[PDB]
């Protein structure tokens, strides 16, 4: 290439291929994401460029945005593993509660920062949470979804994961709020605890109905305005709500309480990242060292 020497292909994200690369000059190791298609919005590059200013210990640093050859390259600080792989690796024994709590606490700090700066993630999922050997966890891809509006798919035949999508997005809301990220994080929290995806839908309607089957079909009482949402249908089946005690066993009441607040149907009732940080669940939070095999 130029100043980068490709080390390996880390995968193919929701936008393009990703390579672990080394700056032939500085020797720094980074993750290089090649963005897919022939023009590239000048509006996007401006907004993206703004994200370079988004510095927080729990947010993967966006080192550079390179628009050349009329194609886009994003250079990110590199982390060795993502939470999806770590969760799979910890499946037999489960991630210890102190580490689950540490990660959740750090992720909420990251979200509180992004949200206070009017930046939404919009597509939080285990694969987008990166971890290192020091016990840190960081949010990857903040603000990229907005600088591109609607996601749809990756770029070339790849099944988009809907498991962490907030119900307002599924019901067609056109304006996302910071609440969508809290919902996704609540789903991730539940998954670390039970070692199974909370709402593993395989279609937009299956996703919505899995949510309804567990939290109850929403109505005007718990979610004012829900029946007027774009894709709401009076024909939706009416399921009764289940008990959290059965949803995320054996999580304690502090944890169930916080999760319930992160999973409220009304985006406006859903707890903020800042408020969640003050929840009693974090009274004894610590920063454990994970057993990471690289
Ligand atoms: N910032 C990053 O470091 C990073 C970025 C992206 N991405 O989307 O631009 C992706 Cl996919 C993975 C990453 N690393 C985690 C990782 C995963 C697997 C291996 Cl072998 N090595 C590292």
């Amino acid at each position: 290439m130029e100043n980068f020497q490709k080390v390996e292909k880390i995968g193919e994200g929701t936008y393009g291929v990703v390579y672990k690369a080394r700056n032939k000059l500085t020797g720094e190791v980074v993750a290089l994401k090649k963005i897919r298609t022939e023009g590239v919005p000048s509006t996007a590059i401006r907004e993206i460029s703004l994200l370079k200013e988004l510095n927080h210990p729990n947010i993967v640093k966006l080192l550079d945005v390179i628009h050349t050859e009329n194609k886009l390259y994003l250079v990110f600080e590199f982390l060795h593993q993502d939470l999806k792989k770590f969760m799979d690796a910890s499946a037999l024994t489960g991630i210890p509660l102190p580490l689950i709590k540490s990660y959740l606490f750090q992720l909420l700090q990251g979200l509180a920062f992004c949200h206070s700066h009017r930046v939404l993630h919009r597509d939080l999922k285990p694969q987008n949470l990166l971890i290192n050997t020091e016990g840190a966890i960081k949010l990857a891809d903040f603000g990229l979804a907005r600088a591109f509006g609607v996601p749809v798919r990756t770029y070339t035949h790849e099944v988009v994961t809907l498991w962490y999508r907030a119900p307002e997005i599924l019901l067609g809301c056109k304006y996302y709020s910071t609440a969508v990220d809290i919902w996704s994080l609540g789903c991730i929290f539940a998954e670390m605890v039970t070692r199974r995806a909370l709402f593993p839908g395989d279609s937009e309607i299956d996703q919505l109905f899995r949510i309804f089957r567990t939290l109850g079909t929403p109505d005007e009482v718990v979610w004012p305005g829900v029946t007027s949402m774009p894709d709401y249908k009076p024909s939706f089946p009416k399921w009764a709500r289940q008990d959290f005690s059965k949803v995320v066993p054996p999580l304690d009441e502090d944890g169930r309480s916080l999760l319930s607040q992160m999973l409220h149907y009304d985006p406006n009732k859903r707890i903020s990242a800042k408020a969640a940080l003050a929840h009693p669940f974090f009274q004894d939070v610590t920063k454990p060292v994970p057993h990471l095999r690289l």
